[PDB]
């Protein structure tokens, strides 16, 4: 049994993919990757012991479907190239995780009669996934609403976060300033870098903060905190030991990218989500479940202010937090990785 | 508003299409037809006062499923024209009846985001419809079992048959010899042309027969009736007024072609179905619904014998016959043309 994972461009699509792959390789599967050379998967996949065939999707990047409907020809090359790869690798099934490289590969798998399985990581169906679903054999999504009748299996979660102790054990008799973790996605978010320091001035000693500013802002965010009179807080450009940071925290203030959301849930951590501002409210839809489950609270730009932030924090006792942490863990889907690996296997057995 | 109807070259595909097209044109809709120039529709549709655009689908007819998986480019030009024409006409929705053309035009309408509506005439789907049914917005079938669970709508039935009185009105009160109508599709069936004469020799004066022999076999069958010593029976090559014959019959012995079945059901007639012997067993499936309701009885060629027919006929009393007629009608879908037309309209509005 052979499999070809189709994902690239961002870690949002690549990491959940590598996770499902390694999982099936341990089951004896032969996995091969379909990506693009000028992008992230080019260097990452190899370091995972998975071969990767490349194709070029030049004038295919940033296409709004009306551009594809308007001009099909553009996808014809990649389609051709993909059919070639699968002509040679004879995959039993293909797994699309989203991203531009997923369009050609999906169409190709489908034209050859090879079953195509799809995983959507966000609350709002992305680029190719929206139109690629049409020719899919099975669709799965992380949270509800991306697609009408699609199974909710959640996002595969990084191992180090899955090994975190449950809330109870973690918050067992904790005392002192609420440990506040601030995270702005892998890049960092200006909004948090400029808001949290002022929130520190208002809460003062009621909290101890660990602030992740993103590359090139550590010095900036640090100085802001000092000028607010709270020099003791810790600022980091990028936290490598994300899991330990999660385990240390009482609560988290952060953007709501899909994986971060899933991780917080699996980690059982109270959250105050500050969704990225966009007409699609993707980030907003990624956090809804944890909120609707009563484990967090969302604040879009409309209601985002220094006070609303400090206000929301001052009201969560360690009692509430402990309650929110369990609601988060209960609302999580830790075994997402196998849930997808199994559906793929399931379709494999025609 | 504007609709593109796609029907191959064959009565089963065009007549149902024509019916629906006429129904919509009477409701304002503008209709365009897509077919071939070397097939039946390249003469009939124009006569029904409808515009028809042709497309070369030569290197497409004959080749099967795996034949297309191997040579995807074969349907390229067809798609070229199919799509091209739909840009110059701009359909709001397309209806595929089943013919070859059905494919190219469907792929085109699909690649243009134009909704696709499909209708299957037989209990078992043809080539094009089988696959074309994956990129369809709505799927309909005359009989159950041609597709997973498409909405059963039946087949459009010729007006002159619909205009018939109900079974009760014309069957109760009849006395004397049972009227047997022997029909063998629009071409006549050799097997019935040989069996019936013997059946008559065995049934004698208990029945009066009207036998439709198909073109070029009138004298042959007549002579055969002469042998049995039953010269009185009527033998016709092709009954022009099928309605009068149906209304006359007390029972029918015939083939199970899709349209003929819908006619028998709407007319409310008891039947002895002798499916066209074939590997796909298409005609067998077309007849099953009537048997399941006990409105008819089936006998495939393999089990077909002079005596099975005679005994079967001998066992049907004048009273039970009127019950079968009642359930035949009760199991018919008189308003197919309207259901399909409505679905087409329903979809179009979006
Ligand atoms: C452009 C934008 O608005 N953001 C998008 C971006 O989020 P973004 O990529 O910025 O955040 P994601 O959820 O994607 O990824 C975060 C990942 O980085 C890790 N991490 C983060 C910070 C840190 O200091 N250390 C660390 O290890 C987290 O554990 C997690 O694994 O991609 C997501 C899809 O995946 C989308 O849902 C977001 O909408
Ligand atoms: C050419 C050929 O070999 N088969 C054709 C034949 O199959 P076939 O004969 O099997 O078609 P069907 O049984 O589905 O339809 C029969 C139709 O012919 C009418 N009828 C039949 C006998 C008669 O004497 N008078 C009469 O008017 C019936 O009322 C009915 O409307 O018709 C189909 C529908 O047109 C075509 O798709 C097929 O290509």
């Amino acid at each position: 049994k052979r499999l070809m994972v189709m994902a690239g461009g961002t870690g949002g699509h690549v990491f959940p993919g590598l996770a499902v792959a390694h999982h099936l390789m341990a089951q004896g599967w032969q996995v091969r990757w379909l990506g693009t050379a000028d992008r992230m998967e080019a260097d990452l996949v190899p370091k995972h012991g998975i071969e990767i065939d490349f194709i070029r999707i030049s004038g295919l990047r940033g296409k709004g479907i009306k551009a594809l409907i308007a001009a099909p020809l553009r996808i014809f090359n990649a389609w051709r190239q993909a059919r070639a790869i699968m002509k040679a690798y004879k995959p039993d099934v293909v797994l699309g995780m989203g991203g531009y490289v997923s369009g050609p590969g999906g169409l190709a798998a489908w034209s050859l009669g090879i079953p195509v399985v799809l995983h959507e990581q966000n609350g709002i169906a992305g680029l190719t996934n929206k139109w690629l679903a049409k020719i899919a054999t099975k669709v799965m999504q992380a949270f509800p609403g991306a697609f009408p009748n699609a199974e909710v299996v959640g996002n595969p979660v990084r191992t180090d976060v899955l090994a975190l102790p449950l809330p109870q054990q973690r918050l067992a008799g904790r005392e002192g300033p609420v440990r506040v973790l601030v995270v702005g996605g892998s890049q960092g978010a200006r909004i948090l870098n400029q808001t949290m320091p002022q929130v520190a001035a208002k809460l003062g000693d009621s909290v101890t903060i660990w602030h992740q500013s993103g590359k090139g802002s550590q010095q900036s965010v640090e100085q802001a905190y000092a000028e607010a009179g709270q020099p003791q807080h810790k600022v980091t450009e990028f936290i490598d030991d994300m899991a330990a940071a999660y385990a240390w925290a009482d609560v988290v203030v952060c953007r709501s990218g899909a994986l971060t959301v899933s991780e917080i849930a699996a980690a059982g951590l109270p959250a105050l989500f500050v969704p990225f501002q966009h007409k699609d409210r993707q980030q907003y839809w990624n956090a809804l479940p944890l909120e609707k489950a009563g484990a967090a609270k969302i604040i879009e730009q409309p209601q985002l202010s220094v006070d609303a932030v400090a206000n929301t924090l001052a009201g969560w006792s360690r009692e509430t937090l402990l309650t929110m942490a369990e609601r988060a863990r209960a609302a999580s889907i830790p075994d997402a990785t196998e849930r997808v690996a199994n559906e793929v296997s399931r379709v494999a057995r025609a």
